[PDB]
């Protein structure tokens, strides 16, 4: 759920999910349209697609367990949905960390009309 995801992001990047990643670019936030603005926005695009492969699950509210094994994120065994949700989030946290160097404040609170184009999962 958003509770585990936010904790994961904070630990990984040092940034608070809200408002660092909740209204960033075209995909980090509600829905998404157009072409991702940068690497960080691409992370959210892929994350959005990852959740999209889980029709019957509820990523926003289903809680999973995870632990750190010397920095590494390890998803604990739970329900099938919980395991898959955790893997989606873990990937996003790592992706955000790998692209922290290009994170740009000009993409915070990005205007909707500037999101134009198409990109399929
Ligand atoms: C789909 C959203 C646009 C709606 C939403 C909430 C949200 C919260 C409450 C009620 C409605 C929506 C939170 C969110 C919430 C709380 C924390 Cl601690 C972190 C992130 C996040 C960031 C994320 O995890 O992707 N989002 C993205």
């Amino acid at each position: 759920s958003l509770l585990e995801f936010g904790k994961m992001i904070l630990e990984e990047t040092g940034k608070l999910a809200i408002p660092s990643y909740s209204s960033y670019g075209c995909y980090c936030g509600w829905g998404g349209k157009g072409t991702p603005k940068d690497a960080t926005d691409r992370c959210c695009f892929v994350h959005d697609c990852c959740y999209g492969n889980l029709p019957d699950c509820n990523p926003k509210s289903d809680r999973y367990k995870y632990k750190r094994v010397n920095g590494a994120i390890v998803c604990e065994k739970g329900t099938s949905c919980e395991n898959r949700i955790c893997e989606c989030d873990k990937a996003a946290a790592i992706c955000f960390r790998q692209n922290l160097n290009t994170y740009s404040k000009k993409y915070m609170l990005y205007p909707d009309f500037l999101c134009k184009g198409e990109l399929k999962c």
